[PDB]
């Protein structure tokens, strides 16, 4: 039916949401004996905090120095400030502590994903990818030979198991290598639904396909909920992959109650689809996965953006059967692009107007994904109709490619926003030339 599929490709968009929440950074400061021992350290905690932490970014206390000695010259206002030298420092060897305001238990306050180690984090989400090309690469065969039910089942049982072993991923690697499998059953399950909603009905496919839509953003607004209600990462995956556990009762129905032609032809819009495919993953596995940057609340900002993303690709259809398919994806890239530039010309005090930018963003992006979706049905003939496959390919790839553009923010904080706007600005500017 069509409702158990919005659930489970709702209860995908959480899983895939999840990483949003769980590899969050808390604000963090290395561990010091004059604030972390017993109470012999004393009063004024800022005072002690600033005596023994230098400053750093954001003329905030530096999140990976502290003082061996206590610098009582910085203290007093008689004295020059940033008085202190460098080698009164050292590379945080007592370890860290964060937070435990906002979020209880992360996987960056487990496995001390710090500056040292920061580019763990996105290459965790890499890997996380590597991982849903791999499953989207294999599951095809498996799928044509096994048949789809039972992929499907098998995919489910998988990503039931791996959310349940990366709940209590006792090491890195571990969790890593559950994320791989859990992403091989994700892709898995997405091809599947996919192959099954493209030829279940259908001239209701592009009704169908803005339903799946529609479905993936009712889980981009529930698992801002989810994330909200459970502060801790294990229980938080353990609450999303349940659904899952639970939606396993419908194997076997109750128990019974090649290609490569695309490249040499038609060229020109077999690379200009896989462009567009690929500034949507990019954008999209880029931006939805470092919101706790573009807003100020991480749970307002998704709401938002669900709830403003909601309407946009439900319109989508509308301008798709009244305008075209090439202007009304074109205006949506550009718009998306400009809005992504604009979040990094706005300043960052005006944290409500660099939210909206980021929601009409995503919205930008997720209504240029339906767009190209509905435009890859009848860019090729039937006779090249795996252009949908080298199309989705490009996607993953781009966002593969996402995290690793991350790493830029050491040069700037700007250079991964001002490429994931720019990268839809040139879409757009190519999608314009499409027949
Ligand atoms: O075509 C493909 O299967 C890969 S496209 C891609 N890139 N990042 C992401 Br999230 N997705 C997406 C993958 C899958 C879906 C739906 C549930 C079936 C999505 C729905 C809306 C937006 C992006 C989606």
């Amino acid at each position: 039916q069509t409702m158990a599929l919005m659930v489970s490709i709702m209860w995908l968009c959480t899983q895939s949401m999840l990483e949003n929440f769980s590899a969050a950074v808390p604000s963090h400061r290395c561990w010091a004996p004059l604030l972390d021992n017993s109470t012999a350290q004393a009063l004024s905690p800022e005072a002690l905090l600033a005596i023994s932490i230098p400053p750093g970014p954001n003329q905030r206390p530096h999140q990976c120095r502290r003082f061996r000695q206590p610098q009582w010259q910085l203290l007093d206002p008689n004295a020059t400030a940033t008085s202190w030298s460098e080698a009164d420092t050292e590379p945080c060897v007592d370890g860290w502590v964060y937070d435990r305001s906002i979020f209880t238990s992360t996987i960056v306050a487990k496995w001390n994903l710090v500056c040292d180690s920061h580019a763990l984090k996105p290459m965790a989400q890499s890997i996380y990818l590597a991982g849903i090309l791999v499953g989207a690469a294999a599951c095809g065969p498996a799928s044509d030979r096994f048949g789809r039910r039972l992929v499907l089942t098998w995919s489910y049982l998988q990503m039931a198991v791996m959310g349940t072993a990366a709940a209590f991923a006792p090491a890195f690697p571990v969790y890593c290598l559950f994320r791989f499998l859990l992403a091989f059953a994700v892709a898995g399950v997405m091809m599947n639904t996919g192959t099954l909603l493209m030829e279940w009905t259908a001239r209701a496919r592009p009704l169908v396909m803005t339903l799946n839509s529609l479905g993936f953003s009712f889980g981009h607004g529930l698992t801002a909920a989810v994330a909200y209600g459970v502060r801790d990462w294990t229980l938080l995956q353990l609450v999303v992959s349940v659904p899952f556990f639970l939606c396993f009762l419908y194997s076997w129905w109750l128990a019974e109650s090649g290609t490569l032609l695309r490249m040499p032809g038609l060229r020109f819009r077999t690379c200009i689809s896989t462009l567009c495919w690929f500034a949507f993953g990019f954008t999209f596995f880029g931006l939805a996965l470092d919101l706790q940057a573009l807003g100020s609340n991480i749970f307002l900002l998704q709401m938002f953006i669900g709830v403003v993303d909601i309407p946009a690709k439900m319109g989508a259809l509308l301008l798709l059967s009244h305008l075209g398919r090439r202007p009304t994806l074109a205006a949506s890239l550009l718009l998306a692009g400009l809005c992504i530039l604009a979040n990094t010309l706005v300043p960052h005090e005006m944290g409500a107007l660099r939210s909206a930018l980021a929601v009409l963003g995503l919205g930008g992006v997720g209504a240029a994904f339906t767009c190209i979706t509905i435009y890859s049905s009848e860019l090729f003939p039937t006779v090249l109709r795996t252009a949908v496959g080298l199309g989705q390919m490009a996607a993953r790839g781009g966002a593969i490619l996402g995290p690793l553009v991350r790493l830029l923010g050491v040069h700037g904080p700007w250079l991964p926003l001002l490429v994931y706007g720019t990268v839809p600005v040139l879409s757009g500017l190519a999608a314009l030339l499409l027949p």
